[PDB]
C-alpha cells in the first residue's frame, strides 16, 4: 500500500497530479548527503559526489538526502509514500558526508555541477549560521542562470527581533523555507527573520530512507523539499516559465498564516501557484 504523507496534501500537490502534472522532464538536484538510488520508491537519473571521503553519490550514509529525495519525488505506485513531483528527474548531488556535514568548497562544487548540467531546481536542505562570498556568488549564479533554488531557513527558533535564518537561505536569491505543522502553526524550532519567504510542512515528515524503508523527521530541512517539489510541478505544467515566474507565483499565491517575520508569505499552495 502507498501512503500520501499529510504534507503532500497540505500543499495541494494532488490537485496538480489530478491534472496530469507530476514533474515530468523537470531536473531536480538534491544537494545533500547523496541518494540511495536503489530504493524501490525512488528513481535517480544521475548525479555526482564532491565529498572527498565518499566517492559514490548513490549511497547515502546520513539518510537525509534520501529522505529529501522522497518528499520531492517518491514514485507513484503501490508502495511507500508519494512525492510532490513523483515523475521529476532526480539528481544526487553529494556535498555532505554521512554526518550531514560538508565544506563550502564541496557545496560550491555541487552547485557548479547543477549549473553545468542544466538543472531546473536545486534543493538545499542545509544551513549554517554563516556563509561565504564564494558561496553567495555560486548561489546567485545558479539563480541568474535560471535555476529555482530552495533552501532551509534553519531550526534556530526565534531570538527576540533578530534573524535566525541560516545560509544559503539568508541570500535574497534563494527561497528560504520555514516549517509549519499539520495545523498551519509555525513549528517552535523554525527559524525566523525578514529573509523568510514561505512555509511548508516540516513536522514528522514521512519519506524514504536508505535500504528501502520509510520514516519521519522534523525540520525545515524537510519543509524545503515540498517547495523544491512544488517548483517542479509548476515547471511541468508551465515549461516556458522562468525561475522568476515560478518563485513569484509560489510567494504571491501563498496562504497567509501570520506576520511575515515568522511565516513569510505563508504556506505554499501549488494548486494556486500553477493556476
Ligand atoms: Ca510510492
Ligand atoms: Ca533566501
Amino acid at each position: 500500500a502507498q501512503s500520501v504523507p499529510y504534507g503532500i496534501s497540505q500543499i495541494k500537490a494532488p490537485a496538480l497530479h489530478s491534472q496530469g502534472y507530476t514533474g515530468s522532464n523537470v531536473k531536480v538536484a538534491v544537494i545533500d548527503s547523496g541518494i540511495d538510488s536503489s530504493h524501490p520508491d525512488l528513481n535517480v537519473r544521475g548525479g555526482a559526489s564532491f565529498v572527498p571521503s565518499e566517492t559514490n553519490p548513490y549511497q547515502d550514509g546520513s539518510s537525509h538526502g534520501t529522505h529529501v529525495a522522497g518528499t520531492i519525488a517518491a514514485l507513484n505506485n503501490s508502495i511507500g509514500v508519494l512525492g510532490v513531483a513523483p515523475s521529476a528527474s532526480l539528481y544526487a548531488v553529494k556535498v555532505l558526508d554521512s554526518t550531514g556535514s560538508g565544506q563550502y568548497s564541496w557545496i560550491i562544487n555541487g552547485i557548479e555541477w547543477a549549473i553545468s548540467n542544466n538543472m531546473d531546481v536545486i534543493n538545499m536542505s542545509l544551513g549554517g549560521p554563516t556563509g561565504s562570498t564564494a558561496l553567495k556568488t555560486v548561489v546567485d549564479k545558479a539563480v541568474s542562470s535560471g535555476i529555482v533554488v530552495a533552501a532551509a531557513a534553519g531550526n534556530e527558533g526565534s531570538s527576540g527581533s533578530t534573524s535566525t535564518v541560516g545560509y544559503p537561505a539568508k541570500y535574497p536569491s534563494t527561497i528560504a523555507v520555514g516549517a509549519v505543522n499539520s495545523s498551519n502553526q509555525r513549528a517552535s524550532f523554525s527559524s525566523v527573520g525578514s529573509e523568510l519567504d514561505v512555509m511548508a510542512p516540516g513536522v514528522s515528515i514521512q519519506s524514504t530512507l536508505p535500504g528501502g524503508t520509510y520514516g519521519a523527521y522534523n525540520g525545515t530541512s524537510m519543509a524545503t523539499p515540498h517547495v523544491a517539489g512544488a517548483a517542479a510541478l509548476i515547471l511541468s505544467k508551465h515549461p516556458t516559465w522562468t525561475n522568476a515566474q515560478v518563485r513569484d507565483r509560489l510567494e504571491s499565491t501563498a496562504t497567509y498564516l501570520g506576520n511575515s517575520f515568522y511565516y513569510g508569505k505563508g504556506l505554499i499552495n501549488v494548486q494556486a501557484a500553477a493556476q
